[PDB]
């Protein structure tokens, strides 16, 4: 059974791991290859800070909440193990800030110690009058990919640099199953106008005294500050439809000004890095089987917008179940 | 008017600075010490604001300190001071009453069952948001501020108060930490020896303090700016200045048990120091040439320094009123 995973970002690699894990014993052989034209550190996943928090707008979709829940419990079970530094996985607490009161989120019990902010905490943020405090976790995108890559390498998964032009190209080389985890660029392989880039820009600064995340909300251009292992991510940029890869100077100014107003100690933080990425925005994730005419199936797993880390593991297990249902059939 | 402060730890320097700011409106101030940063006990402290669990005016000096620091935590100077917000955990075997300082800190609450599931050894505790004021940095900062203001510093081991009086000191501010007894007998002053190590573990974003009602030989993990402090050693009466293998093993085993991610972390260093333990901070006046005592702040020198600095400044003001 020759499987080809197209995509080496969090979705591609986690899906690959779940397939190997569930079906390596069952197939003789399970042969798994990953193709991609961008590998860490050049993927969209590498840009992500990796804070576990779904978006504010609840889609009222319990399958998706359950994928998110699953990912969180999965991560939590790793967080106090020897592995965890290697995943780039740790616990972090912090603030969500609003101008107006709004209802409690549906994930309020998934995270730890969720509560409303007190008056004296709100006094620390003069521009905001309502908010949340909780403890969640960060899974730093670059590190996780590195960790996933090692696990895949130990298991005999091979990696190839390739820009795939079509599914047929891969099918004609003998792939029995193609796993399509091509993120925001999925449209090049099969027309899909619901998939758009949600362009983002961030900067990484040296500010190791910042121990909390801070997220603000006005639709998604509002500053956030999210400490990682080594650096602090500053951002708050979201431009639907914009395909520019360049760091933009207005946006730079917008992140820096906005974040400094929020946390003036940042004024003296040294800027280490700056990056631009494209969130794979789709009103919902594409995750399904689709047969081609060649015998060759595709499993789509793409379109996770601004929450790919938050939800990836549930999606990976689902994709593996689809893979399993292909085995039952064929 | 001539003042000599003895001691260059947090207590001496903060007292010096707080007196100068409030009274220079014509002070000659000198600091004498035989140890300056990074070699004082203050340099060993992680700098977490938390008073002891045991429960007079000291609670206000602590609260004054927190409020003072909280109001500068976004200042331009905060990075130089070594000052930042930090949240974390206090872990206990059984229920205990909320501390007197619970509304001083930010967002005090009990731990929820799911939080407690992360720590198999403990069934109860707290979460709250406090602050860190890193001793190394804070001392560098105060030294710099004091130096702008004319305060002159001298490497000197003072042999007595009279020695200093005879050099024309009008007021001696005695901020000699655990060694105050070598200048005036004090049977109530003992060393509370502590040992720590510092590791490179910058994914640790929370403090974790445990309690065993031992006394205070219980593991604690306290992230700093650059490094993370591992500790949990309190030995009353022990005067050994050196690090010790038994204690290193207690710190390391106890903390890795508490946080197994620490197995990965590189040890940067390892220090020993002496908390100035006393039933009570000695903060008061005596005549020999006038002396103001400010010593015996145990394991809460950083936590309490500013209120003590203010009280010593009031004491300094009353001496002026009398001259
Ligand atoms: C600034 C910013 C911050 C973010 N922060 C967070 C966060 O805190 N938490 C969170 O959950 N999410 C966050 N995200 C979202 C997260 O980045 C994405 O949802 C996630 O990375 C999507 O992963 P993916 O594997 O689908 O895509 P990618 O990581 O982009 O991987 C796509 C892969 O497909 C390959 N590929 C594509 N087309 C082809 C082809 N034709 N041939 C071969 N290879 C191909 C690419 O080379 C790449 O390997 C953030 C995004 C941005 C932009
Ligand atoms: C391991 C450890 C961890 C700690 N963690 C914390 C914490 O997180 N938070 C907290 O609030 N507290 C903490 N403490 C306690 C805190 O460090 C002390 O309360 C504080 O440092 C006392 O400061 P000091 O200036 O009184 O003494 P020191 O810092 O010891 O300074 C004493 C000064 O007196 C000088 N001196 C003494 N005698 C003479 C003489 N005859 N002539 C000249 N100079 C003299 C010395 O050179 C020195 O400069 C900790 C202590 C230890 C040991
Ligand atoms: O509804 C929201 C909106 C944001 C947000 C706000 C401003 C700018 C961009 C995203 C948002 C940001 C974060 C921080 C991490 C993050 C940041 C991103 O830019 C992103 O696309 N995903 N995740 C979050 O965990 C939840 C979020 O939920
Ligand atoms: O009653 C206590 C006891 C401790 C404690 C625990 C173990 C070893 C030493 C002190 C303790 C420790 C800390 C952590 C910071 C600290 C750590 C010390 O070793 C110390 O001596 N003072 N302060 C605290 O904020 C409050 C504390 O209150
Ligand atoms: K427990």
């Amino acid at each position: 059974m020759r499987v080809v995973v197209i995509g080496a970002g969090v979705i591609g690699l986690s899906t690959a791991l779940c397939i190997h894990e569930r079906y390596h014993s069952v197939l003789q052989p399970l042969d798994i290859k990953v193709y991609a034209d961008r590998f860490t550190p050049l993927t969209t996943t590498d840009v992500a800070a990796g804070l576990w928090q779904p978006y504010l707008s609840d889609p009222n979709n319990p399958q998706e909440a359950d994928w998110s829940q699953q990912t969180f419990d999965y991560l939590l079970s790793h967080v106090h193990s020897p592995n965890a530094e290697n995943l780039g996985l740790f616990l972090i607490s912090g603030y969500n800030l609003f101008h107006e009161a709004i209802p409690d989120p549906s994930w309020k019990d998934t995270v730890l110690g969720f509560r409303k902010l007190t008056p004296r905490e709100l006094d620390m943020f003069p521009d905001y009058g309502y908010g949340w405090f909780h403890t969640s976790l960060i899974l730093e995108g670059k590190n996780y990919l590195q960790w996933l890559t090692e696990r895949l390498t130990e298991r005999g998964v091979k990696f190839f640099q390739r820009k795939v032009e079509s599914f047929e190209e891969v099918a004609r080389e003998g792939a029995d199953v193609i796993v399509n985890c091509t993120g925001v660029w999925a449209g090049a392989l099969q027309r899909d106008p619901l998939l758009q880039p949600g362009r983002g820009q961030i900067m990484k600064v040296d500010a190791p005294w910042m121990k909390h995340f801070i997220l603000t909300h006005d639709i998604y251009n509002s500053p956030y500050i999210i400490p990682g292992t080594q650096t602090v991510t500053l951002g708050g940029i979201f431009q639907l439809g914009n395909w520019s890869e360049l760091n933009n100077i207005q946006d730079h100014n917008t992140i820096w000004e906005g974040c400094c107003r929020l946390e003036p100690t940042l004024k003296n933080a040294r800027i280490i890095g700056e990056r631009t990425g494209f969130r794979p925005v789709r009103p919902q994730i594409r995750l399904e089987r689709e047969q081609l005419r060649t015998n060759t199936e595709v499993i789509h797993n793409y379109g996770h917008g601004g929450y790919g880390l938050t939800i990836h593991w549930g999606c990976a297990l689902e994709a593996a179940k689809l893979f399993g249902r292909i085995l039952e059939e064929k």
